[PDB]
């Protein structure tokens, strides 16, 4: 299994590609990926001024 | 066991993701993570004049 421990102030959004339904936990669960689930990976800005 | 030792005046959050349940101690009490839970790590700033 894939499972992401959310952090507690965070939220993570899935979809059963598999099962045709949109999911977002927030908060601090731990999420459990359906065969055909995946991941909301977002690219942020960080850096020191920005990036 | 994992078990972090909190100071007197101070905070420990943390996370059961196998129970999907949040509970923060603060005081100076001996947390016990369940197999699933997890710290806040906290990122905090310091230095001479900050960092």
């Amino acid at each position: 299994v894939v499972s992401y421990r959310v952090p507690h102030n965070a939220a993570v959004q899935v979809y059963d590609y598999r099962a045709k339904r949109a999911r977002v936990v927030f908060g601090p669960e731990l999420v459990t990926l359906d065969p055909e689930e995946q991941f909301t990976v977002l690219s942020l800005s960080a850096g020191r001024p920005k990036r």
